[PDB]
């Protein structure tokens, strides 16, 4: 089954058209936008009017199982009306989201984008000695509670892509004085966000993203002042990330 797929920048993000997402989705066409997912990274669909808070959280039961203050009617589905700081999902936890389904309801008439970078592209750039060395390190991811020791290259359990595990959430690498760490985390993360390796969306009612958040972060612009947006997500349970060498990532607080 080939979906009617075209790609958005040359790194990452596609626009898949004429799927209308529902609960009753075959499982051809759940498998072919998994397909779509892994490869892109960040995917989107526009014109889903349809969709309303049931059915969104009815499809995103087809792509994995959703994680639990709620709207009303849903047991899953949040609201958010800012996240303007590059991150992967929760990565203070140990087993963060695997992805998130993001619709729009409203949408300001200017500003509001979202940029997704793709962490598997930056550690794919990286010169050979230098992906060697990320290949070895390990950072802690904090909400400051809650501490996670994750390692800094994850091996996609479904792709087997290297991706880089960094971010916002990122307190330190470990074993470095804070200087390297910071040095250390410039030049890794400076991969991750540099232009070539990002998609950047702008939003219009109706509209829903689903991304990979194994190997992506992303980043919610905000330069649009007062205008009301409004975005609703359902968030899929992820796995504990593996390490190159096989290693599990572990909470160390709380
Ligand atoms: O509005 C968006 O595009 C995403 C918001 C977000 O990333 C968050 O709350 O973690
Ligand atoms: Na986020």
């Amino acid at each position: 089954l080939e979906l009617d797929v075209h790609p958005v920048a040359g790194r990452i993000g596609a626009e898949i058209r004429g799927v209308k997402l529902s609960p009753d989705l075959d499982a051809a066409t759940v498998e072919a936008i998994q397909a779509a997912l892994v490869r892109h990274k960040v995917i989107f669909f526009r014109g889903q009017t349809h969709l309303d808070d049931q059915s969104q959280e009815g499809f995103a039961k087809l792509l994995g199982e959703p994680v639990a203050p709620v709207v009303d009617g849903t047991r899953y589905l949040l609201q958010l009306d800012r996240a303007n700081s590059w991150h992967t999902d929760v990565t203070f936890v140990e087993a963060y989201p695997k992805a998130s389904i993001l619709r729009s309801v409203v949408a300001p008439a200017s500003g509001g984008d979202t940029v997704w970078a793709n962490t598997a592209a930056a550690y794919q750039e990286l010169p050979e000695p230098l992906r060697e060395l990320a290949d070895k390190l390990w950072a802690v991811h904090s909400n400051r509670v809650y501490e996670t020791e994750h390692p800094v290259v994850r091996v996609h359990p479904i792709s087997g892509e290297r991706a880089l595990q960094l971010g916002h959430f990122v307190k330190r690498i470990k074993g470095y004085s804070l200087a390297d760490s910071q040095h250390l985390f410039a030049v890794l993360q400076g991969h991750v966000t540099r232009l070539e390796n990002t998609v950047r969306w702008r939003w219009e009612a109706g509209d829903v993203a689903i991304w990979d958040n194994r190997a992506t972060q992303h980043y919610a612009v905000d330069d649009y002042g007062t205008q009301p947006r409004i975005v609703r997500r359902v968030t899929l349970a992820g796995e504990v990330p593996v390490g190159v060498d096989g290693q599990l990532s572990r909470t160390t607080r709380k």
